[PDB]
């Protein structure tokens, strides 16, 4: 699709079988989710952003789809606010910006 | 440009004569600089992110062009390392997400 971006980019996204909704983040170098329970064994890890850090659980190679569309990657996960899609992901779709 | 998200989406901008680099942020709302010298007054505002939120300085109608295009609107000035291009100067620009 094309985005505009008078409001949020907010998706529609399937991670361990279930719908939930996300913003595509370019300003993201990784991806944030919301808790729940995902296969494999985590790694703790610390993420920055405007307000301070936060401690998330990072899962590697986790499948996701983005409208549909496959990507494999690391997902953290965390007491975030909303569901971030960030770079990780959002190149192995294949977005782009454009003007 | 049709802008790839390998790396982080970092533009050159121009403000009051003064040539910076910005993100191109589709997930901020607003637009968000470390400093500038933006014309004197300017009005508190609070933001959020990941961490928890931030005081900002608010400055209103100021003039930016992004790789070239001219915008108008507001600009924060707050704690962010690095300066963020929020949607409401993306969608002057024309800027869409597109996969
Ligand atoms: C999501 C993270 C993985 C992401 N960070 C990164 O990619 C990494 C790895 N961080 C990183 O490099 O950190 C280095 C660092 C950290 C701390 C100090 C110094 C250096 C991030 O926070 N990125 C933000 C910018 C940024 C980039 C690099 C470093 C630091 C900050 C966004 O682009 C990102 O899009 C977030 C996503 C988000 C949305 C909603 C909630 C939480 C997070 N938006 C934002 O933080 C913006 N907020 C908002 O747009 C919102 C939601 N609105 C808002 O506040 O509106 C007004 C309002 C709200 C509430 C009440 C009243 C008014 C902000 C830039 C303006
Ligand atoms: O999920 C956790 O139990 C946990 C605890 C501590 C840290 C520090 C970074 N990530 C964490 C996750």
């Amino acid at each position: 699709p094309q985005i505009t971006l008078w409001k949020r980019p907010l998706v529609t996204i399937k991670i361990g079988g279930q719908l939930k909704e996300a913003l595509l983040d370019t300003g993201a170098d990784d991806t944030v989710l919301e808790e729940m329970n995902l296969p494999g064994r985590w790694k703790p890890k610390m993420i920055g952003g405007i307000g301070g850090f936060i401690k998330v659980r990072q899962y590697d190679q986790i499948l996701i789809e983005i409208c549909g569309h496959k990507a494999i990657g690391t997902v953290l996960v965390g007491p975030t606010p909303v569901n971030i899609i960030g770079r990780n992901l959002l190149t192995q779709i294949g977005c782009t910006l454009n003007f």
